[PDB]
């Protein structure tokens, strides 16, 4: 990723960031929206669609998606950008082993949090096709960590 990607990585996170409960929960609820067997993984599965953001699990759910991105952009274009995603990827691969998670679930959250950073940023095709390379390394990293349904491999 070039220096000009970084930089625009770094300043479109800048408008989703400064929101973290909103942004997190534009992604969350889309996620359960579009796929709602995912909301059984959670102690809040039978809280109704429209609820949702009021519930404390939620809220926190969707508080570390936004949180361990942010760590992750803080890390790029400076030295040990590599190591420290793959640390960060694997550790969160790792925690969800317990829930299995499969990749179809993670893809499921991909296109969902590509969607609300796209439309929260107005990323132009470009701009969005930088932000698919980060996080489509992320989940090369999450995915050498699972088999397909989520276990360990
Ligand atoms: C960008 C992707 C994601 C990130 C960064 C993320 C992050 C986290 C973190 C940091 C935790 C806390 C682990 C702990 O208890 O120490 C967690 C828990 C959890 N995540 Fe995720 N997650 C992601 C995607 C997903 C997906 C796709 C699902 C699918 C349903 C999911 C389901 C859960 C569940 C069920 C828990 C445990 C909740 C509980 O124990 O009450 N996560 N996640
Ligand atoms: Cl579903
Ligand atoms: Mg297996
Ligand atoms: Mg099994």
């Amino acid at each position: 990723m070039n220096s000009d990607e970084v930089q625009l990585i770094k300043k479109t996170w800048e408008i989703p960031v400064a929101t973290p409960t909103d942004s997190g929960a534009a992604i969350l609820t889309q996620f359960f929206n579009r796929f709602p067997s995912n909301l059984e993984k959670f102690p809040f599965r039978d809280v109704p669609l429209e609820e949702l953001s009021g519930n404390a699990r939620f809220r926190a759910h969707a508080g570390r998606i936004i949180r361990v991105f942010d760590e992750s952009i803080q890390v790029l274009g400076q030295d040990g950008d590599l190591e420290k995603l793959d640390e960060i990827w694997t550790k969160i691969a790792v925690s969800h082993i317990p829930r299995t998670v499969s990749k179809e679930s993670y893809n499921q959250l991909k296109g969902v949090i590509l969607d609300v950073l796209t439309a929260a940023s107005s990323l132009d095709e470009s701009q969005a096709a930088t932000w698919a390379k980060l996080v489509d390394h992320v989940y090369a990293i999450i995915f050498k960590a699972i088999d397909d349904d989520g276990n360990a491999k």
